[PDB]
């Protein structure tokens, strides 16, 4: 299961982050690995023009701040992205040093980190393909269907219910909020979606 | 640390342009590039390819299916040049890589570097349409070693299929974009040779 990380979680300070609080700022030094006990985070980078873009989300059981543990040519790395609390989050903080020791005495901790990193690489590579091959309408639709199969998605009698804004969809797909607003109203009249303010229901997805 | 991994690996060679990994296949084999270089490609449903990135000597590939317990190959791996690769079953690697953490940290370092590069590719792709992507692909190719100086700028040799694989669109879309880019005065197409103007 995940028992092998209990030796790790016993050596963790636990912090709380309210919604929208920034946990990691892109560009900083990397000395701390995080582990989500409760809540969820948003991974944001900045685009060619400096605009925010949402890459994805991490949830319970996920490590973050781990890419800085691995040094290209053996020297300091900086935080590759911003990690912001999406809802209220209880996270466990562990030093890179204590991790190296614990991943020294038990290699299944690296194996778990590797599984999570591999899945992130698969998802981000598909995101590359979505941006290159799909126009905005197809990207909004693929985002709704994708969020329906990720955690924090809700079973609805007519399908699934996800908690998300059109501003957030626009930052995910790479367009303005007013055009994602148009696409969402068109997809609604076509029977794919319902917008509910702070929640959207995607039909035919259960 | 070093020869101990390759000592339990079969040695195989792939000539240039040969497909080593087919996307969608079961993942049961881990690879290691001893010599050469490969291209990582994905496809859409219509069969259009896009180059995700490149791997070289000392890199593992075919590793993403290794951490499952039931996974299929995430992309096509094509030999860019001739490659000697070391192939090991996921099973024998898992056996040998139980306590040996100095190799798992190596795989994680290479995966972390791939994640940083691909995330940067995501940020680059967003908000640009195909015309903007073809245009920056041409300016990028103008600074490569196989490019040639032109009195009016830079001169590159590349096909519309190769541009289409860089930007992730069809060769016929690249042709339309190129005709518009000439109408903007940025490029001039001469069959298999293209001139990009005002590049510096
Ligand atoms: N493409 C991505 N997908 C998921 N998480 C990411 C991605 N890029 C960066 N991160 C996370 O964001 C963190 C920023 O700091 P680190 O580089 O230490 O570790 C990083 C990862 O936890
Ligand atoms: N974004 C990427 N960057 C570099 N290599 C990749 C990327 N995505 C997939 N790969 C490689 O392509 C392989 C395809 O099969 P695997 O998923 O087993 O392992 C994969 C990696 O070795
Ligand atoms: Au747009």
């Amino acid at each position: 299961k995940l028992k092998h990380l209990d030796k790790l979680l016993a050596h963790c300070h636990r912090r709380r982050y309210t919604a929208k609080s920034t946990i990691i700022y892109a560009g900083d030094r990397c000395e701390t690995l995080f582990f989500i006990i409760k809540g969820s985070v948003t991974i944001l980078i900045e685009d060619d023009d400096g605009r925010e873009m949402i890459i994805g989300y991490l949830n319970s059981g996920d490590f973050f701040g781990e890419l800085g543990l691995f040094e290209k040519e053996g020297s300091e790395q900086e935080r590759s992205a911003w990690v912001r609390a999406k809802v209220e989050c209880e996270v466990a903080e562990i030093s890179y040093a204590k991790f190296r020791e614990l991943s020294q005495q038990d290699s299944e901790i690296l194996y778990t980190l590797g599984s999570q990193m591999a899945d992130r690489l698969r998802k981000t590579t598909r995101k590359v393909g979505d941006l290159a091959f799909l126009d905005v309408t197809g990207r909004v639709a693929r985002t709704l269907l994708d969020l329906c199969q990720q955690p924090d998605a809700m079973t609805h009698p007519d399908g699934m219910q996800i908690k998300i804004t059109r501003q957030e969809i626009g930052r995910i797909v790479g367009c303005s909020r007013e055009m994602v607003g148009r696409v969402l109203k068109s997809l609604e009249e076509q029977g794919l979606v319902h917008v509910k303010g702070k929640t959207m229901v995607v039909f035919g997805t259960r």
